[PDB]
């Protein structure tokens, strides 16, 4: 026993330096931290989309202002994820097809859903919809974001004031470098360039040390595995098994690239695009002067060649000369994230396709859970088990949520879209759906007011999130919430709360600058 | 599948009238409600202890201000529960024995546990206690309440401002009366005084109608059972099994009464007392000029007569002339609270000894869940199942918390106390205990700031509650939270926090009027 004196982080990508920075800040001056990383074959900056608490739960914790890291990571703004062509049949194209008089898209934005007499606006929307009182989509009726996003507006006025919740788009490599400099320079984290040659464990199954290719042996009390999909420590050394989640998620591959973009001519979209394809979907992450894009697909329904072709044709790129990143993912999670004195953080722990921008979130959320369940040398088993429970539900809930994007799509045009309907939802997901169909809110927020992590983490996917995606795809309740028939005054008075959103939509549309205009001035 | 048009409440006591008022307010003008109440012999006003959200979740929902109901119900103020003699051997006495150079008591109050650098003050306390940097009890070090309660101070100044969180003490019969007037006179709930003699069910097994002794028949779309331990609808008619849980709680009985009290000479205690006995514990609920008291015991360890003797002797009452209520109750909950078109609310649904003042809470908490999961005539199975799940965890968590009060008592002097140690905690409770011993908080509040029910129902028993009774009884972590050894700046500044509470204790002690003092005014 005695406190943890030394920590060794293995792996130096985004997760590695995020861990180095978070732990370095949390245990400042009370633990010696070293990170081991060797040169990997370089990849293109295909983009990363994020969520609001990246600032409040991560950069704020580090004491780094939004403007400080944005400027050095050449970041752009994200207000939502625009889902394109998830309800219509056809080829993989960047242009939205037509559906019921308008483009086939729906937004899942960050804006929150206001209550009315203790009930989510979603329920009132559906009540009117079901009774043929409105035909307006859920997102446009309940959020002000869609209208201003259709016009590529900025989430901030030129004077800097914020009008909507938003997150970021950026090249992950730049953030990693920014953090590497911050950790080594400001937090005293020791960076060592070496390749793991051997991991020495003891009779208790814990890691004693790791010997590198140069012969240096690194011993520590706690080992953090940020080696990525390889899982050098957690899977390879500790032999912890990985749980393949292919019975819920068919997508396991990707071919991506970065495309130059003239922002002066076309402007910049304040949102991540999730473009439905024939055997998966494609992301478009707008940055400054370019956009990252990647086709996430299922190797079971498309060969790598076919994916490359579909992806390149969609963007009018030459398959033979376009610099491409061909990736095969390890989808799922370890049976246990933390075993013995080895904690896995990042993709070494778990991974799911970036359909809902959880990649970086999974890292700082887990780091928050590690510090909260921080052990000493006795390694109390309870801290470890509880940590694993939080990680396990964090992932499985996201897994379920994501599967629902595919399971509930109305498309039947390709073998892929049809196969998704043939998979089964996890029992916990089916219950949420049962609830949704019964007119109940799903994990409704206690308040309609991203500032407190514990609260966010505990209620990550809430009623708003589920309605955006579910209603967006077309899945709606079997009937209105029975409680509304007993609230005539409330259903009469909503007309003015739906009116407030319309006014906000109109006023923001006519007063906000374009995202490009705002970026152009800030620069 | 029209909406619910008619609702029949069976049972007209505290739960019955709370259901009538809550439902009448929630469905006002969209449902006809009738309450069927049988005239039987009332009990003595033995007193009810409550929790803060009684006002925010129930009375505020009805639109009834705190002053309006507590004046008409002659209620007093509660700031905490004072646990007396749970750590020392001896007979059942109203007086604290001595332990470690001090009286054997500790408080579990409503006050909030301050966070420090994102960590509950409780953790810093134990860190120092574990290192011999202090010898002060958890409650006195982390709360301002303990000292001003030792002096019977009012939770609010004469000008009326609140200096502490608090709940109420009152005679349940009076509140039920108040709620009956409200429901019948202002909400249109029809009161029928009659006795149930026959309940007819349909082919689906749902309740078709209930016929009374006078031959009247009532029908409805939804039947709420508020008949108490009898479970006339849910258990008898619907045949839903009641799940006894004496494998977690040994107490199944009580001898109770109301004792006159000289407030002018003794003042009024702003707390409920839970006095450990030889085969149970005794509550003391101070009201105006009297205090309700009752001895909760286990029939397998003490005879009814042994209990009345023990109870009377501690309060110096005469067994032969003191009016006494002798009760035998079922401890546990129905396998399902809501079945078909029958919803059980109150003790018809579940019951656990009043050691943590959850009786009335179980009623409005359940009524809140009922309205949230309110159905239409199709009775969507999903709404019923979810409701049932909320009630079941609402109850099981409390059952567990309460069992902990007995399980972790150091006493070994009687068969009763030794017997509690041989029972087993439920897996969930065992996990919580493991967490606690590891220095972890348990269901820590997402914030250190009772106004938002949904949030409270989820985090009902939080870290401060567990520490108050667990540490109060003497169960503390195996070692300080591992994280504190990595927060020298935090464990340095924390002392400021402790000094701040010691300051507040000081001021409030010097400037607060006695509760009696404030009470006289609240009425005159």
């Amino acid at each position: 026993s005695g406190k943890i004196d030394k920590i060794l982080i293995v792996g130096g990508g985004t997760a590695g330096w995020m861990a180095a920075s978070y732990l370095g800040k949390a245990l400042q001056g009370t633990a010696d931290i070293t990170l081991l990383q060797a040169p990997d074959i370089p990849t293109l900056g295909v983009g990363e989309a994020t969520i609001p608490n990246l600032q409040t739960a991560f950069f704020d914790f580090l004491g780094i202002p939004e403007d400080e890291w944005m400027r050095e990571c050449n970041a752009s703004y994200k207000v939502a994820i625009k889902f394109i062509n998830w309800r219509t049949a056809g080829e993989g194209t960047s242009e939205a097809r037509e559906l019921d008089g308008g483009p086939d898209h729906f937004y899942h934005s960050f804006g929150l859903l206001k209550y009315h007499e203790q009930i989510p606006l979603s329920h009132y929307w559906f009540d009117r919809s079901y009774r043929g009182k409105t035909v307006e989509p859920f997102d446009y009726a309940c959020y002000k974001e869609p209208v201003i996003l259709d016009a590529n507006r900025s989430p901030r006025r030129l004077d800097g004031s914020k009008v909507t919740n938003y997150a970021w788009h950026f090249d992950a490599h730049l953030v990693a470098d920014f953090l590497r400099r911050f950790a080594t320079e400001k937090l005293g984290v020791r960076h060592v360039e070496d390749r793991v040659e051997h991991v020495q464990r003891d009779a208790n199954g814990n890691i004693e040390s790791v010997r590198t290719a140069t012969g240096r042996v690194f011993d520590a009390d706690l080992f953090v595995d940020c080696s990525g999909f390889r899982g050098l420590l957690i899977n390879k050394a500790m032999e912890e098994p990985f749980l393949d989640m292919s019975d819920h998620l068919l997508n396991d591959s990707a071919v991506a690239t970065q495309v130059p973009h003239d922002d002066d001519a076309n402007g910049v979209e304040p949102f991540t695009s999730a473009i439905a394809m024939k055997s998966g979907w494609t992301w478009k992450i707008p940055m400054l002067g370019r956009f990252g894009t990647g086709y996430v697909y299922s190797s079971r329904f498309a060969t790598e060649d076919e994916a490359v072709r579909e992806f390149c044709e969609m963007w009018h790129l030459d398959p033979e000369t376009q610099p491409l990143n061909r990736i095969r993912f390890r989808v799922g999670r370890n049976r246990r994230a933390w075993v013995g004195n080895c904690v896995s953080i990042g993709t070494s722990s778990c991974f799911v396709e970036p359909l809902e921008s959880t990649g970086i979130y999974f890292v700082y959320a887990a780091l928050y859970q590690l510090v909260k369940h921080f052990p000493d040398k006795s390694l109390n088993p309870v801290l470890t088990a509880r940590f694993n429970r939080e990680i396990e539900t964090m992932f499985d809930d996201t897994r379920d949520f994501i599967q629902a994007h595919f399971y509930f799509s109305p498309r039947t045009d390709t073998p892929f879209w049809r196969a998704n309907k043939e998979l089964r939802l996890a029992d916990g997901m089916q219950e949420k759906i049962d609830m949704y169909r019964a007119g109940m809110a799903i994990n409704a927020p206690a308040s309609d007011d991203y500032g407190n992590f514990e609260e966010e983490f505990r209620n990550f996917w809430n009623n708003s999130n589920y309605y955006c995606v579910l209603a967006g795809l077309g899945l709606v309740p079997d009937a209105p919430s029975p409680r509304l028939a007993h609230m005539p005054q409330a259903t009469e008075s909503v007309d003015e709360v739906f009116g407030a959103v319309k006014d906000r939509q109109r006023n923001l549309l006519e007063t906000l600058p374009s995202l490009h205009e705002f970026l152009r001035q800030q620069h």
